[PDB]
């Protein structure tokens, strides 16, 4: 599972997530990366909530679905202390949820950003996870150098039971064409090898999002360009290199949310398309112009092909 | 879209929903009846919420998805005034949501111990009409009712809300069920058949409860009866998609275990709720799947002996 969250120079936020799902899963199994409220969330500031907030999840399985975690994090981040709010959410609504009571260990994570104007923009960004490790990258259009970091649980922590949480704060000039992106290449077991490859795909994903923002793109188009980069790494469980299901086939889940319009696009159990996030983003894009927001399986593939999204007929399965 | 909510003689609740989705939808479009939190919700009383609560939605489109309505209703029903809470939610988190005119509805129940069991049940809709049925194991006669918007109301802008109260003896093998056959345009004809299918749905759920069945099996038995009516947009008679085929969404949640099962874009299976219930039942025993779609869901259903069509 890979993810990204973006804020543009106006405080418009977007979020997206993409995943291959569990290895050896039954065909047609859909997990959190496709599910509204669960895999990602983006919500601009409004009357009821003073921050623009964007959230994307990491890890896989049903833990992130049962707790509707991305939306839960977004709502908690309307409290003053963002760090305390996220930590409480991870401890109380994730690790100690009653929805995961008979579960021995809860494995997952989030990337978060929230912004507010003060004309300048204050951006707080955080990551948190209960896995051994998580790889993040982040970048603002002004700093012009992506930063990458491998977040680990400290000694004495217990994976699936302890929380790690880190973050930072960034002030932007909301005058030009700037913004900020935070991405993650996955949260799971530590891997000393390929650790450099996860950091470098996070660096490249941040750069693609920043370049889109610097060319005037919408936050949804910038967060999508970051996820395309993350998907395309053979080392991430999303897009190319996704875990194979029980029949040895690839089935991808992906979704995206726009904070300004609150519209959403998602695909589930999608095979034969190089970049599942591209279909979710196109579903969101066409909805802006009742249009569908969530397509699965054969229908999602045919819809993607009819909208000129690069396909793979040899990688597409249609059982009957 | 059809739905049911059940509470058993112990106060365990369950909820389920099933739908054919939008007429002429693009193949593979999945709507609220398959989506966790959106189509149905069931949650026994716990530390954060003093009532056991079950919710099932009605209508189609994406309005019920965008507001995660079933869970939202469940959380609002933790306030004292259940009627006020549901109305506020329908007006504030549904009609006036930040997410011109929104068409849908809900059935809800909430229960608490007093050894006696107090069950409050409500339905609400912004559609012209909605057909519901309800029954307790003690009264032994199902009641069906057509809820309509009052004169002068405008569908998608006004709210209708009604409900009742039921006291159960929490000692025997009783319970209570509330069902709906859909919320949409009023139909003077076939209204008798919508009431009749709700009546049969309640009786099946009550019969299961009286045989010692779980609340999830009882709510499943209600939805199987609702699906099989050619007049409901679920199971048999589902709206055909853009290519002239049936693709069903269904889900079910257990208040006691909080487990969940769901199918989306399911073709070729007579009773989609049976598959969702079977996914839930297998989960009770690596994390087993709770949400299957498309050809994979069909193959799983047939491999588990669930009748095809
Ligand atoms: C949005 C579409 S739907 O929710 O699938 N849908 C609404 C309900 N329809 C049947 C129905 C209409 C009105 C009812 O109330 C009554 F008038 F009081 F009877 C009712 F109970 C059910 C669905 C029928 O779709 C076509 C078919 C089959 C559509
Ligand atoms: C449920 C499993 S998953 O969320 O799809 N998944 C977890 C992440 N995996 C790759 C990964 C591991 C560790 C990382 O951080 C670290 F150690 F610092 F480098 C990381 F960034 C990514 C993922 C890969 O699975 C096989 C593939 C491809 C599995
Ligand atoms: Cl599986
Ligand atoms: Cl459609
Ligand atoms: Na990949
Ligand atoms: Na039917």
């Amino acid at each position: 599972t890979v993810g990204a969250v973006v804020v543009d120079h106006e405080g418009n936020v977007a979020a997206a997530v993409s995943s291959g799902g569990l290895a050896l899963k039954h065909p047609g199994r859909v997990g959190q990366a496709a599910l509204y409220g669960c895999g990602c969330w983006a919500e601009n500031t409004g009357a009821h909530n003073p921050y623009s907030t964007a959230v994307s999840t990491s890890g896989c399985g049903e833990h992130l679905v049962r707790t509707i975690l991305a939306r839960e994090c977004s709502h908690a981040l309307q409290a003053e202390d963002a760090h305390q709010a996220l930590l409480e959410t991870m401890q109380n609504k994730f690790i100690s949820s009653p929805f995961l009571a008979s579960e021995d260990g809860v494995l997952g994570g989030v990337i978060v950003l929230r912004s507010c104007r003060c004309q300048t923009l204050l951006v707080e960004f955080l990551w948190s996870h209960t896995t051994e490790s998580m790889c993040v990258g982040y970048m603002s259009a002004q700093d012009g150098k992506a930063k990458t970091h491998i977040s680990r649980l400290p000694p004495g922590a217990v994976a699936g039971q302890s929380v790690a949480i880190e973050g930072g704060v960034c002030r932007l000039e909301g005058s030009g064409s700037g913004g900020f992106v935070l991405v993650h290449a996955g949260a799971g077991y530590h891997s000393e090898s390929k650790a450099k490859e996860y950091k470098h795909v996070c660096k490249r994903a941040c750069q693609k999002a920043i370049e889109k923002l610097q060319a005037g793109a919408l936050a949804t188009d910038a967060v999508t360009a970051a996820l395309v980069e993350l998907e395309d790494s053979p080392f991430t469980n999303a897009g190319m290199g996704s875990n194979l299901n029980l029949l040895g086939e690839i089935e991808c889940d992906a979704s995206i949310m726009d904070g300004k319009s609150l519209n959403f696009g998602a695909v589930g159990a999608l095979s034969g398309i190089k970049n599942p996030v591209s279909v979710a983003n196109r579903l969101l894009c066409e909805g802006q112009k009742i249009p569908p927001c969530f397509l699965v399986g054969e229908g999602a593939y045919r819809w993607a092909v009819d909208h000129g999204i690069p396909s793979c007929p040899l990688e597409h399965h249609h059982h009957h």
